[PDB]
């Protein structure tokens, strides 16, 4: 006798004899839980990092362009008076009135009026858009990320999936990819990104080995129902959840010798436990629903919305903190630059 | 929790601005408005967290690069409060379809 | 906007026709024409188009 998760192949009963079917046959994927995940910088994607930079070298720009218009064409300023603005000054306004702080500005020329009032006009818009595009980002968080179905695994856009070399189910889908006859998009899909490299790309030597890829990265791996949701069922960290289908031309068995007689207990035995319910009593005894982890279920459907964690607010607080950081320095040498000679 | 961290938060930094007043004055006059007291840090750390405060008169560098960095948060806050309550109010209007 | 289809064209009355006519179905069975089609239309293409 040879015995383990034996499945019918027609080829084979000509070397050996099989069971006559007591399970039908399925296959189905195992994936990676996505339950609501923590960025800690989500707070500042909005604008990319060039983006931030332009800006940020704007202001400074815009403050030098500002100051040179009080050389060109000064006009009737108060005498003695800091409404000749200094340089850092016209610095500081330009950016305190960026930030929808600030108040008053004291320059009486057209050419300044006219800067600064395209200045507020680029401001405003900038804030606009950011609070749009963050909305936006927010909105756009959704649990449709859920791959459920062979469907979703062949028209997601996040991971890359595939299965065991020469597998039944890699000559399967080449079965549905490559014939003439057979045109679904589905399968044709599965075959062309199982089909890449000559398959040399995305497949694995091992289903052990491609579970391990799957824990340990971002991989979807494709094998027996059966045997991903006993898996499913005993991830320990409930990390690993599994999706599959009900498949024809394929049911599960046991092999036998070459002609053995012994094939003819089968059918009438399995007809029994069948309908005393003893195989299920077997089934349940080795898929049993409360296991550790839920088999199906992968995302937090309750939480529509959600307060915002704590943590996933740190890459705020993190720009209070170098300000400080930052200030502390300048904090000294308010101090120890007078001491180098102790003037006043 | 996150309120309360935000309370905490003005509530430390108005500290820490009174702190860096009392260590660096300026050469203005003290013991008048010319000088910092700390329930006056206090009302113009939050007056300009509300976006009402209005003008600020510190003039040392390190309390104006530390202002500079308070501004940017509140408007951080404010955008990411009305970014969550429109996600709120728009994800409700979809989701209740017991029919 | 199928049923219309490429063939061969030829004088009327002209006999060989149907000579032409049984050999393509042949071809056709056989998947022989699927590998001349392959041929020029090879369907697992450098890219997905």
């Amino acid at each position: 006798i040879g015995i383990s998760a034996l499945t019918i192949t027609p080829d084979r009963e000509n070397v050996v004899d099989f069971t006559t079917r007591y399970m039908d046959y399925s296959v189905g994927v195992l994936l990676r839980r996505a339950e609501k995940t923590v960025d800690m910088f989500a707070c500042l994607a909005p604008f990319d990092l060039s983006l931030w930079a332009c800006i940020a070298g704007t202001v400074l720009l815009v403050g030098l362009l500002v100051y040179l218009l009080n050389w060109l064409n000064p006009p009737r300023l108060q005498m003695g008076s800091m409404t000749s603005t200094t340089l850092y000054n016209s610095m500081w306004f330009v950016y305190g009135s960026f930030v929808q702080q600030g108040g008053e500005v004291p320059y009486t020329t057209l050419a300044t009026r006219m800067m600064m009032g395209a200045w507020w006009l680029f401001a405003l818009i900038v804030i606009s858009s950011y609070t749009a595009n963050l909305a936006a980002f927010l909105t756009i968080t959704r649990i449709e990320s859920s791959i459920q179905s062979l469907q979703d695994l062949s028209k997601q856009t996040e991971i890359p999936y595939g299965t065991v070399l020469d597998s039944a189910v890699y000559e399967h889908v080449r079965m549905k990819g490559l014939n003439p006859f057979e045109r679904d998009s589905m399968y044709s899909q599965m075959w062309r990104m199982i089909n890449r490299s000559n398959g040399s790309e995305n497949n694995v030597l091992e289903s052990q080995a491609g579970i391990q890829k799957v824990k340990y990265g971002n991989y979807a791996f494709v094998w027996d129902a059966a045997v991903l949701e006993y898996v499913a069922i005993n991830d320990p960290d409930c990390s690993f959840y599994t999706i599959g289908n009900t498949v024809a031309d394929r049911g599960y068995g046991i092999a036998l010798q070459h002609g053995s007689p012994y094939r003819d207990v089968f059918s009438q035995r399995i007809l029994e436990l069948q309908q005393n319910g003893d195989m299920d009593i077997l089934k349940h005894k080795w898929w049993p629903k409360n296991g550790q982890c839920d088999l199906y279920s992968s995302v937090d459907t309750k939480q529509k919305g959600g307060a915002l964690d704590i943590k996933s607010f740190a890459g705020v607080f993190c720009i209070l903190a170098a300000g400080i950081v930052l200030s502390c320095f300048i904090a000294m040498l308010e101090t120890w630059w007078n001491k180098r000679k102790g003037s006043r």
